[PDB]
């Protein structure tokens, strides 16, 4: 609660506004996020899923591990391939979801729980940019850490957190990394702006998230989506842009903020990744990638990576 307040109050007050998109995920945005995955122009979470059909069993094989750690973790639907993977190798004795949103935790440990009779489930509630600690150090771990999510830290917090989390491995854990690859720059924007509108839902249900928790009265049909990609940086950016001028009071904070008619605020980064890059900020931190794979249109990648 007061790690929203500080977060809103900074970046309502910013020249440049912007909101930390950890917050998009409430029940109703993690929702709204499960719906983009099937989205025809979002192509990552099919081409990430391709790989891992093609490859658990090799992961599962080069791991050994008998406990797998997701970090940002959500409903954990790609996941069941791994665990799928380490069952049949009468390997899986533990699942360890990580996740900002208690409700997708209590869904996905309920069901995982289910589904893996005999598997321990011990969820996780915290920031993955703060409480990495709060993950017991127990067995022989693959953490994971897929949907490039990764990719919605900028540089100089995304190599603290993979340095931080490679300082969690032991020798016998490893790490699986899914990473989205620079391409055609319409099918990143296209990827981000569908024509089904539910990529804008997902990123306006911020201000809900901020109405209801910190008594806000942003009008969300007032700010309009806006997706783009910066070329200079390689990143998708999301955009809320203002279509008049708004006066906003956000009552838990005693504060007033100002939006000029056409003033946009970030609310998301997705970096994207050179294949070869990625070998270099893992070894940046600490860690010697081990496998790479790509999906059959290079879209996406994904690595193993050891200390
Ligand atoms: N800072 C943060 N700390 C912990 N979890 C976070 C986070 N920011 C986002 N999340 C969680 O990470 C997930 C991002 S969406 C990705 C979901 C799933 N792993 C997939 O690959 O499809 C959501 O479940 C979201 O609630
Ligand atoms: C979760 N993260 C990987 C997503 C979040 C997202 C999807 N659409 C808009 N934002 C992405 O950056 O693609
Ligand atoms: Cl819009
Ligand atoms: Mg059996
Ligand atoms: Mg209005
Ligand atoms: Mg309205
Ligand atoms: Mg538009």
């Amino acid at each position: 609660a007061e790690a929203l307040r500080r977060d809103v109050r900074a970046g309502l007050t910013a020249t440049q506004k912007s909101l930390p998109p950890k917050w998009f995920y409430d029940a109703v945005g993690s929702d709204l996020f499960d719906q983009i995955t099937r989205l025809p122009e979002y192509y990552p979470t099919r081409t990430e899923a391709q790989i891992l059909r093609t490859r658990s069993a090799e992961i599962i094989s080069a791991a050994g591990a008998d406990t797998l750690v997701e970090l940002g973790s959500g409903t954990s639907e790609k996941t069941r391939m791994l665990l799928d993977a380490m069952r049949d190798a009468e390997l899986l004795r533990r699942f360890i979801p990580f996740d900002v949103d208690a409700g997708v935790l209590r869904s996905a440990g309920a069901a995982i729980g289910a589904e893996y009779p005999g598997i321990e489930i011990d969820a996780v509630c915290g920031d993955f940019e703060e409480h990495l600690g709060k993950i017991p150090h127990v067995g022989r771990r693959l953490v994971v850490f897929l949907g490039s999510t990764i990719g919605n830290l900028t540089p100089a917090p995304r190599a603290e957190f993979l340095s931080t989390l490679a300082d969690t491995l032991q020798p016998g854990d490893s790490l699986l990394l899914g990473t989205d690859l620079v391409k055609d720059t319409g099918r990143l924007v296209r990827a981000y702006d569908d024509a089904a509108g539910v990529t804008a839902a997902f990123n306006r249900n911020v201000l809900a998230v901020v109405n209801r928790e910190l008594s806000a009265d942003f009008d969300l049909d007032a700010f309009e989506h806006v997706a783009k990609w910066n070329s200079d940086e390689e990143r998708i950016e999301m955009w809320l842009r203002a279509r008049t001028a708004q006066h906003v009071r956000v009552a838990a904070l005693d504060l007033e903020v100002d939006f000029a008619a056409g003033e946009e605020m970030l609310t998301e980064v997705s970096c994207k990744f050179r294949p070869e890059n990625v070998v270099a900020e893992l070894a940046e931190a600490g860690l010697r990638q081990t496998h790479w794979w790509t999906d059959p249109a290079g879209d996406f990648g994904l690595s193993l990576a050891v200390r």
